[PDB]
């Protein structure tokens, strides 16, 4: 009678999404890690709050040491794909990159297996480039793939200009697409609050100092947990992106989407995942909006393209040498 | 216009407690901890949540490792203590238990210097003798003072009861009252689904498998986490008991309460903290309940009284020896 | 996509019904009437406050004038009937149980038509006989009927305990079964604040007055409406039957339910409806609990069990008059 | 203690607001009605739906024939007035403006008395002149008074565009300012989807008719409905405000607002209420917001004014002869 959901990846992003569906009540939850005991300690901490909560869900969690566990899968509306590693001592985050491509091959391929007919929310970071090797490896008509993205940045923006502004959170409006940090492309002119545009209520240097700080938001969290990185806000962020397909609401976020056909005019890219506006619902991508650029998004959009088409062709490589 | 609540300790309990307070929009959340930078990520990454969950409020961390930054807490209507060591088998319950006597003593003389107007909940363990350490190096008036215990205990029995018998978490109520562990002291006669004893409802063999459990709940997160304990569960516990004293609820929960003049009669304690119904409002405890015991639960709360008579002289020693 | 609600009636507690379950995310909602524009104005005036409230759901309205409108049914999970007529005095309350009962002929037989795999939910009073005369209509197994009565005592009843003794209305448990009114039977033994029995905390003569005020509760809000009846308490009582269902959440409340079988030997009632406690899930009825009376609960149970055999047979003899 | 909210006039649209209020639990909350019983009734309908809804809020009601019992106001962070006349067959729209100024002279008179510490919320339409009377008749600085309007008129405009291009209402920006019907100012241009501009989605016919529909929206439920005006939208659209005072959460909304200073540069009224966009804090308006005009908002602007004007006159004319 309920929509089902699976995280894979029972760390702490997981697990807050874990919770987060569930006081939200999306749906019921399954955590899968292949960390001996770690998806079924979040899953019954998570379901063992219920009582005081006041959800009704069927809470589980995994282990996929033995990988024959993701057959609990079946069924999923949604997978939301989070897990993969962060930077090692003497780790680039090129070699980052590629090791966490090797993961999502895996992680599709086990998709593909026990659940091919799953709405897939991918997780981790670069997530447009995740969720393209997530779509080589599980074959899943690619519209049914979205990434984490501008969900997460736009919150962080949110944040910034409401405490600067001193208005509610609700109420104010940030636009970006494309990815994190440099490859961040706010369109300041959709940003407002309550419709009231932001350059009608901040000046460039203070709009460019909160731009930075959210392009560089994901490090300010790093530098102070100094051992681990966010997982609250992006907690949150994916939740919105997962109830969107599980209650078909239509929500407008920009999400890594696949991009193609008539598309492919607007965003310079065809063939690959990259962080647009789209209408989320039941069947994953239900539209894809066309900006207009101006000439400043559009140089920075450029820059966007070719660091998401350089990880991409590295993506290509690495599916090619491994069969 | 809004409550104030500070949360010492931002580690995975208080960082939860800080979530879910601001998920529950119970007040502005100020977080403590003695780890530079730590406090003041947890609240970052709660805060830039805000635009999609809703919660218009001011998130803020400090870093403790100076005494000075807990005069931020002024004016907080509740302070949770989360502060506090798990030393794991390495030192004894015994060493553990100084160690942490000692931190709630430091915590307490700085509540009392910065906001001694406040209410406490008390979360370290055992949070009886950590709310009684609390009182002696606090001042603060005993009423105003309460220890998380049943409202953990009852939570995950309810988890148990309502999945052994496929019904509702809202509509099962498990009584426990006492400390953790064999301290705990189940009333299975007020223990129901929606009324009808779970005693009509389940065989005895099952009640008796399922009162074990929950005695050692805590030990069962524990091995499944392998290098932490329970956070999400103890989490949400916590934020009832701190709503119901900020928004004046009356909610009835058990919870470690300072026992004197008649209560004595029916506890057989005096001048101590133990886990008792208390009635929770903006006063702190503004009621005990004085329970009948049948013969089972007299024998099975003269052995509680017992353990906390003996850790409290434990906490006087301790203090005796400390100036 | 989403579960899908009928309503009914769209008067004050159809309507009221409708709204709580969009505040409340149940599913699309489909308000019907036979009064030209009231369903669609109820509607509209619903989901026109859905961008603050949060639900995207699609809420419409029909006038059955024309009752091939009914076809808008089709697809729906839970059916609300909360289509009636009148008043207390003045006409015969027997000649008004006839009137309604042709009303549910009329209903039933329309839910047969375009939605016969609904569970339905039947509000009109005396929702015990109303459900009965459905069944007999719509000749849906009988398990997938429930009749609004308990939720909306057992709701009043706890609100007047928790008032009494300054307790929050979350830990007020109060049991009742069979009817309304005279018709209603307490379990005081089985009524308790947090476990602790409501003996055990008031006078009985206080509980007796209770209990009165609780048993003719709707009367008190005629003689405070003057021209109308309750409608919002009955708007959530009804809304968590309904949610449980659609939700599959499983809670224990007791309802008029088919009592047949092994069940007629504890409720001396058979292939009638009347209230029980019931697990109430996606298959509607997915359990009867059957209680062990002492011999004051089953000498009141008796009486109340003849009020339902009397209106029972009057229901009877209507449909074989009318066949 | 908590929050209290007092709320005058107990009709569809004062009951929805209580209702409302407790569901999203913003404080207790009384309501006043001159009609004996209604008060009270709506006040105990709704408080008997707690135990399920799960508010802890008291909420009472008190019939206003007797004067004295305004006294029950003591306290309120916020007064809504929803008190108003019934427009009677013949009675001119002038008529009925004086009938409500006389209603507002009496409520402000026992609001000064019994309650001058509140903010006030006033609903009775126009309630940019009812407000405007409120503050003649309780002498409250008129920065702690604000009108009902934009709330309303955005979540029907948002409605229409959400369901013309099937997106999330959650998504949908309308922004609006001035009155209702002719006197309403819709800013084409700062209305949008997630920051895309509807100019960019919907062609200018589609956004006429949708404006047009907004403009008369209130007439469209009157003649669904045909015995009554709408109380849903109303209901949440007034709740928003309320609670942005008493939780002080700054939201920036639309609402009739006292212009005086630099602000009557911009709005070309001076000392007078009108719809304009106001940050909603603790003191009341914590900021008007200066909008700058194109040449068919400026038009359209100065035509809201002058009926602005023109009513307050008839305000003050009949506040001249009474005092």
């Amino acid at each position: 009678a309920r929509s089902k959901i699976s995280v894979i990846g029972a760390g702490a992003v997981g697990a807050t999404v874990a919770q987060t569906l569930a006081i939200r009540q999306t749906g019921d939850i399954y955590i899968f890690d292949i960390v001996d005991g770690l998806a079924e300690g979040k899953a019954l901490d998570i379901l063992e709050g219920a009582p005081h909560w006041g959800y009704d869900l069927d809470i589980k969690g995994f282990c996929t040491a033995d990988e024959s566990k993701y057959a609990e899968m079946k069924g999923s509306d949604v997978i939301v794909v989070t897990a993969g590693l962060a930077r090692k001592p003497g780790m680039s985050r090129d070699d980052l990159l590629l090791k966490n491509i090797g993961i999502m091959k895996s992680v599709g391929e086990a998709i593909k297996k026990y659940s091919p007919e799953s709405k897939i929310v991918v997780v981790t970071n670069p997530a447009d480039i995740m969720a393209y090797a997530i779509y080589k490896a599980s074959g899943i008509s690619p519209e049914r793939i979205i990434g984490l993205g501008g969900s997460l940045d736009s919150t962080r923006f949110r944040t910034f200009l409401a405490q600067e502004l001193n208005v509610s959170f609700e109420d104010v409006n940030a636009f970006v697409i494309g990815g994190h940090g440099d490859d961040m492309v706010p369109f300041i002119r959709y940003s407002n609050v309550s419709g009231i545009p932001i350059e009608d209520l901040l000046p460039r240097e203070k709009i460019d100092e909160i731009v930075k700080r959210t392009r560089f938001g994901g490090g300010e969290i790093v530098n102070l947990y100094k051992t681990g990185s966010a997982f609250y806000a992006p907690g949150i962020s994916i939740a919105v992106m997962v109830e969107s397909i599980v209650n078909d609401r239509k929500r407008v976020i920009p999400c890594a989407a696949y991009i193609t056909g008539e598309h492919s005019k607007t965003y310079l890219v065809n063939n690959l995942f990259i962080g647009v506006p789209i209408k989320i619902g039941k069947n994953g991508v239900e539209k894809i909006y066309d900006l207009k650029f101006n000439e400043d998004e559009l140089e920075a959009w450029k820059k966007s393209v070719e660091s998401v088409k350089k990880n991409s062709a590295i993506a290509d490589d690495y599916f090619a040498k491994n069969q």
